[PDB]
DNA sequence: GGTCAGGTCAGGTCAG
């Protein structure tokens, strides 16, 4: 029931000296050079598709034809995302075996059973290997991206970081064996770093953590105030609120490692017994007084706060705050605007003083990253009237709020899908399931709320913008699942996937009637179902035009006609957003091709 | 057969 092989390093293998005595013996080549390429310095940077032609014979495929063909993939693995997989049909389906030297002998009906096995030998033997050999795989999450790094640059800064970290006394090396929790990581981020720990799987003690878990964040929504839900929040305040509304929102630096281990301790013993019993209370206070994690080869003690990574260090954090919040914050004007995340304060007032007190009230307590400060404030340096926050941008002036997109200049925006799934695998003579799982709806679910569809305190020129950004998207994870289609299903059957595009702009459509209809507000003035069709078939037109010789066919049928009339019952909204791309999305990487 | 309540999964958003 197995159809696909996974891109990632570690399910690599390590190679024998020797190939089994089912494998044609020109493999044994290939391993022999593989050590000789093991045992260069290689101190210059040297890309790896370079580095394997000169591991691999020629020999080994005959004609150059085969050989790009299994340079794809070696390709598409040096580009990876995470989970991202390939059908194991694609190692031997298309292939030249004419031209394959070592095959003549075989019977032609035997021959792509031992291109497989032989090219999966390849693929986990000799080039996830040598990829390891030379470099570190680390998530962004952006998305899925990975970003790859030289083993000599990473190991470097791990290093450098390291010894920070021993000088500033976060991390204690001592004697006793105790037993480590979990290995540190240290991860660069946009100019620090994050020491984070990665928690051996526990021998059935998990479910005792998610039992605490859940009863910490009973005594949370208990005997500490709700932190509001956002949504009604952000309603509430722009209807009590007619003026030019004042705010900011500040970013506190290393949440975790500033809160104080004795308080929380002291938080903890401070929860009444009928709510937490003596024995957890005392587990978690050496749970958290005694963190101890591997590194190379030693076990260090943690006490920067809490550790990233640890399983109560989120709910703990959570209840370290809250008790903070009641300390500082209880006392401001009720018709000012307050909502916090784990370590993100946004606070709206019509006053510009109460604003500039609260930036003051908060730097007194926390220490802050500066440069992640947002402010609408005259006096600021930088001043600007949309705030983001909590993955939506909200306009201060407008009262408008739009979706925060995450998506640096070059980011390859195939990251932001993940379109295989290794649970639950599809046939290569089934694309259509593979095409319409890409197309679930749950994806974008988090942008079909009532937040970005309400017309309460949103106007039709941001109900309308806000659709039209998340179809651009569903736009471009379409173009993903396709290239998908193309590269590993290797269809050349596009007939059975207008079924889904169509069958997904009218329930992807619908779905905004009823979810837009149930929030209508004062600002409201008239949607239609065939104008959110209109506006999702312009943005796949928007978006398809990037590679427009594979998809003209499909966007010629398209533009001809459709009745893109694109009226607008509210007149301000300009409508010429609608037909191009919104800035964001133009400067995403679509074509897939290996750095080094 | 038609609801609910609970459980799992999935892909996504938050945020360490
Ligand atoms: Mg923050």
């Amino acid at each position: 029931m197995v159809h696909y092989y996974r891109l990632s390093l570690k399910s690599r293998q390590k190679a024998p000296k020797i190939v089994n005595s089912k494998y044609n013996s020109i493999l044994n080549i290939a391993l022999k050079n593989f050590r000789l390429c093991k045992k260069h310095k290689t101190k210059k940077p040297v890309q790896i598709l370079a580095l394997l032609q000169e591991i691999i014979p020629k020999s080994y495929f005959g004609t150059t034809t085969n050989l790009k063909r299994f340079y794809k993939v070696v390709e598409k693995i040096l580009t990876q995302s995470s989970f991202e997989c390939i059908h194991l049909s694609v190692l031997h389906k298309c292939y030249d075996y004419d031209a394959i030297p070592w095959l003549q002998n075989v019977e032609p009906n035997l021959r792509p059973k031992l291109l497989l096995k032989h090219n999966l030998f390849l693929l986990d033997n000799i080039v996830k290997p040598i990829i390891a050999f030379y470099y570190k795989p680390i998530k962004t999450l952006n998305g899925h991206e990975i970003k790859f790094i030289r083993k000599e640059e990473y190991i470097s800064f791990e290093s450098k970081v390291f010894h920070k970290l021993k000088k500033m006394k976060y991390l204690v090396e001592v004697q006793d064996e105790v037993k480590p929790r979990g290995v540190l990581n240290i991860i660069p981020k946009q100019d620090n770093f994050r020491a984070i720990v990665s928690i051996f799987p526990d021998s059935a003690r998990k479910p005792f953590f998610k039992l605490l878990t859940s009863k910490i964040y009973k005594v949370l929504e208990e005997k500490y105030k709700t932190s509001g839900s956002l949504y009604t929040c952000w309603s509430e305040f722009t209807q009590k609120t007619q003026g030019q509304i004042y705010g900011i929102k500040v970013d506190i630096r290393d949440a975790y490692g500033n809160v104080k281990i004795p308080v929380l301790c002291k938080l903890i013993q401070s929860i009444p017994t009928h709510l937490l019993d003596s024995e957890k209370k005392n587990f978690i206070v050496d749970h958290i007084s005694n963190q101890f994690v591997a590194f190379r080869r030693k076990i260090y003690k943690w006490n920067h706060g809490l550790l990233q990574g640890d399983p109560l260090s989120g709910c703990l954090c959570e209840l370290y705050m809250a008790f903070m919040d009641r300390l500082y914050f209880s006392n401001l004007d009720k018709d000012a605007f307050i909502h916090r995340t784990v370590d993100d304060y946004f606070f709206c007032s019509p006053h510009p003083h109460k604003v500039y007190d609260f930036e003051l009230l908060i730097k007194g307590v926390y220490q802050v990253n500066p440069t992640k400060t947002r402010t609408n404030l005259p006096t600021h340096r930088h001043p600007q009237d949309e705030i983001p926050y909590c993955g939506k941008i909200f306009n201060l002036t407008t009262r408008q709020v739009r979706t925060l997109y995450k998506l640096p200049p070059n980011y390859e925006i195939r990251h932001k899908f993940k379109l295989w799934n290794f649970n639950n695998q599809i046939s290569d003579d089934n694309p259509a399931r593979f095409l319409q799982k890409a197309m679930d709806f749950p994806f974008i679910c988090n942008s079909f709320t009532k937040f970005e569809f309400n017309t309460v305190f949103n106007d039709q020129r941001t109900v309308f913008a806000n659709f039209y950004d998340a179809m651009i998207c569903v736009a471009y994870k379409f173009d993903a699942a396709m290239m998908a289609l193309r590269t590993s299903f290797l269809v050349n059957d596009f007939g059975f996937i207008w079924l889904v595009l169509s069958s997904t702009v009218r329930a992807y459509a619908s779905r905004a009637f009823k979810k837009i209809v149930t929030y209508k507000g004062g600002k409201y003035r008239k949607v239609t179902f065939q104008c959110l069709k209109s506006i999702a078939w312009r943005a796949f037109l928007a978006v398809l035009k990037r590679r427009t010789e594979i998809y003209k066919g499909l966007i010629d049928r398209i533009k001809s006609r459709e009745k893109l009339t694109m009226k607008f019952h509210d007149g301000e909204v300009d409508a010429s957003y609608f037909c191009k791309l919104p800035e964001k999305f133009r400067f995403v990487k679509i074509n897939r091709k290996a750095s080094i």
